[PDB]
């Protein structure tokens, strides 16, 4: 059978832990694969290898299935080890530590691989693709058709099957700033399907039993195969879980009638289906800088944020308690979930082949950070090629390290390419050969296939036998054109050409990430030669393609390690046939700007594209100060000149401070928040932040952790910054510190983007 896997779960079924993945087989119809015969193992490297000696000790603190003498490769060397095979996956820990001591070892491998997915390496099950199983059907699990596997063979090449898609959005009363589960009920959740069916399920008033028995019935009437949120994992999930269980109505919406359950990188497991997550995908693009549902699904074009209704987030009790602003609080969570599926179907696509490669399931390799996505690709690269993964220190992770080379002068550029040069670094690591095993150390016998020294920072590397991390790529690069090249047989606009260039970018984006991760000092295959040696090649081709660059009509404004900004020319043409043909790197434009603002000397930068969208990049105040960030980066960027940007930005301040002083505003933009993460009084700060937080108690009743306060400044004598009144106090009067708002903020704001212009009234 060919089965497509969407989920992996295990149990331990009385002392044997039994691996489940669930799937969509060739006559396509959703069934589970079981296997009870793999069992949790980890190495051991031994100066001595006893293994009899070896399980009698370690049967002392935990019960061993046995322990097996293994040859394995150590950054390329072959060396022995130890396979201890635990009996559960819990007592891994236990039989880590101990096995330690009793110096026939010296160290300890691969014993943090957590179960599941060390099953689908060594078994080869790779998620998202077509995969060839020998398999005994044995009954029913449940609702699915159970099986058990004999022996997985490997993938066939194959489009995935048409999924049943889920999208679902809530709102909560929060009458009181943060809610809470205890009392305050969900008073409305949407939900929409890849059939074309939504519907609402709206509480009675402050009653929502029947909506969380309604979301529960519509998840198993529908059956989806992929339920996606907008930071479902973030705040949905762990509401409607905590929720549920103060109303005590199940949230039994998996496979096997299970509630979900919260797991690695905080996603949210429903067992059978993948959970996803579209905020965990979206942190990832630098160019939104804000990233909220109705912003992010404007830049993606599936709804026109003017063409929407939008509520203040903060006063959805206040729609709920009014008859007559109810009916539009729904269209605001209907334009919340059709925002939902719309991108959805932008980003899911991709997603589920990034899933194929890598190797993640659905439902996490999104929440996964990149390095944290590639280390599980090259666990499974080393597995297959007998290759034992070196050990951790920690998980911090650190998006890419921009060096900069050419230092951009602050200012306004009008008609501006952005060159990609990310398919640099495999280049580099490949033609050069550069591996934490390939790197040579106090010991020097150049080997005679030879070596090659990298430029002036003077490490040395095997030219030898391929390294490991240039092996991993070279594969990556093969199956990428591969697959390129089968693009060219089907029409550039049809369903078969789409999901083929996905599958393409996917394999990309992986290889590129690659410099990134190897530059992470908590990485397995960190190492610190490697990854300054390729900055090192890559620095110097780079000043060969700007110094070239100028021999061309072409001025180049922006050069970093990772891309360069240049003029828009017809001479663009030859520098990128020119990097080609010199140094076999693809180059690709990514940006077409028609006009740039650099505000400083680093990668901060606002652009203006082609089809109008404006990007930011690069990084306390209210929500006006926010809108008049932005206009004033807009009203910069559609000028032409600096004079006409000046004149313009300041008429726009000016008349912003004329309505306000005139008592024209909303009081919504003038709240300011501030979350509080921690305790009150631990940081003891004196600010607005506390005092606010402070008269809610006359009457009000919190203080506690997880609570976003909003507070506005109002007139009267007192000490700075304490005349924070909470937005909720404010009787009907809207007299307001108007002094405050234009000097420390509004003003400060624009004046962000100062580039040209001073204090001006
Ligand atoms: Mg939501
Ligand atoms: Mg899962
Ligand atoms: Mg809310």
């Amino acid at each position: 059978m060919r089965f497509w896997p969407l989920d992996a779960t295990y149990s331990v079924v009385g002392g044997v832990p039994e691996v489940r993945v669930f799937g969509v087989d060739g006559e396509g119809r959703r069934v589970v694969l079981v296997d009870r015969r793999f069992r949790p193992y980890f190495y051991a490297k031994c100066d001595k290898c006893d293994a009899s000696l070896a399980k009698s000790y370690l049967s002392r603190v935990a019960p061993v299935e046995a322990v097996e003498v293994v040859e394995r490769r150590f950054f390329g060397r072959p060396t022995i080890f130890l396979k201890v095979v635990a009996k559960v996956p819990e007592d891994v820990r236990k039989l880590r530590e101990a096995a330690l001591g009793a110096p026939g070892v010296v160290d300890v491998y691969e014993a943090d691989i957590r179960y599941y997915m060390r099953y689908m390496i060594d078994k080869g099950v790779v998620p998202c693709a077509w995969n060839v199983v020998e398999a005994r059907e044995a009954g029913k699990l449940g609702p699915l058709p159970l099986y058990e596997v004999v022996e997985w063979a490997g993938v066939e090449e194959g489009f995935p099957p048409p999924l049943r898609v889920l999208a679902f959005d809530i709102e909560v009363y929060n009458e009181r700033g943060s809610p809470d589960p205890l009392r305050d009920p969900v008073v409305m959740l949407a939900v929409k399907t890849s059939d074309g069916r939504e519907e609402v399920f709206e509480a009675e008033g402050r009653d929502d039993r029947r909506v969380i028995r309604g979301f529960v019935d519509f998840v198993k009437e529908f059956d989806p195969d992929v339920i996606v949120g907008y930071n479902s994992n973030g705040f949905d999930w762990p509401y409607l879980s905590e929720r549920a269980k103060a109303l005590g109505v199940p949230l039994r919406v998996d496979r096997l009638g299970g509630v979900p359950q919260q797991s690695v990188y905080g996603h949210w497991s429903v067992v059978g289906r993948a959970n996803v997550d579209l905020y965990n995908i979206v942190d990832e693009f630098p160019e939104i800088k804000v990233k909220t549902l109705d912003r992010v699904a404007e830049y993606f074009g599936v709804m026109k944020r003017s063409e929407r209704v939008l509520i203040p987030g903060h006063k959805v009790y206040e729609y709920w308690n009014d008859p007559a602003k109810r009916p539009t609080l729904m269209r605001y969570v209907l334009d919340d979930v059709r925002s939902t599926l719309g991108l959805a179907e932008k980003l899911l696509p991709f997603l589920i082949q990034l899933s194929s490669v890598s190797g993640l399931p659905l439902d996490q390799v999104a929440a996964a950070s990149v390095g944290n996505r590639v280390e599980w690709m090259l666990l499974r690269y080393a597995y297959r090629m007998g290759e034992v993964a070196p050990n951790r220190e920690e998980r911090e992770y650190e998006p890419y390290k921009g060096a900069i080379v050419l230092e951009p002068k602050p200012g306004l550029y009008s008609d501006v390419l952005v060159l990609d040069f990310s398919s640099m670094y495999p280049n580099i690591m490949m033609k050069y050969n550069l591996s934490p095993d390939t790197y040579l150390e106090p010991h020097e016998p150049d080997p005679p296939e030879g070596v090659v020294v990298a430029p002036e920072v003077g490490h040395r590397f095997r030219k030898a036998p391929t390294g490991f991390i240039p092996a991993v790529l070279k594969h990556l690069v093969e199956l990428r054109r591969a697959v390129r090249e089968e693009a060219k047989k089907y029409p550039p606009d049809s369903p078969e050409y789409r999901l083929l260039d996905e599958r393409q970018r996917a394999l990309k984006v992986m290889a590129n990430a690659m410099y990134g991760y190897l530059g992470w000092v908590g990485a397995r295959w960190y190492k610190k030669e490697v990854a300054e040696s390729v900055t090192a090649f890559a620095r110097a081709i780079l000043l060969d393609v700007v110094e070239y660059a100028k021999r061309l009509g072409i001025e180049v404004i922006y050069g970093d390690t990772d891309s360069l900004f240049v003029k828009k020319s017809g001479a663009v043409d030859r520098l990128v046939k020119y990097v080609e043909e010199r140094h076999g790197i693809e180059i690709k434009v990514d940006k077409d700007y028609e006009r740039v603002l650099f505000t400083e000397a680093k990668k901060r930068y606002a652009g203006l594209l082609r089809d109008g969208r404006i990007d930011i990049v690069g990084f306390d105040w209210c929500e006006l100060a926010k809108e008049v960030q932005l206009n004033v980066v807009e009203l910069i960027l559609k000028s032409k000149s600096v004079g006409e940007a000046r004149e313009r930005v300041v008429k726009y301040v000016r008349e912003v401070v004329e309505r306000l002083k005139a008592y024209k505003f909303d009081l919504d933009d003038l709240i300011i928040w501030k979350t509080l993460d921690k305790e009150l009084d631990e940081y003891k700060a004196y600010g607005p932040h506390v005092h606010a937080a402070l008269e809610l108690k006359r009457r009000g009743y919190k203080v506690g952790k997880g609570t976003t306060v909003g507070y506005v400044i109002v007139r009267g004598p007192g000490k700075v910054s304490e005349r924070a009144m909470p937005y909720i106090f404010v009787d009907d009067a809207s007299k307001v510190d108007v002094d405050y708002y234009i000097e420390k903020q509004v003003i400060p704001a624009a004046l962000r983007i100062a580039e040209v212009l001073g204090v001006k009234e």
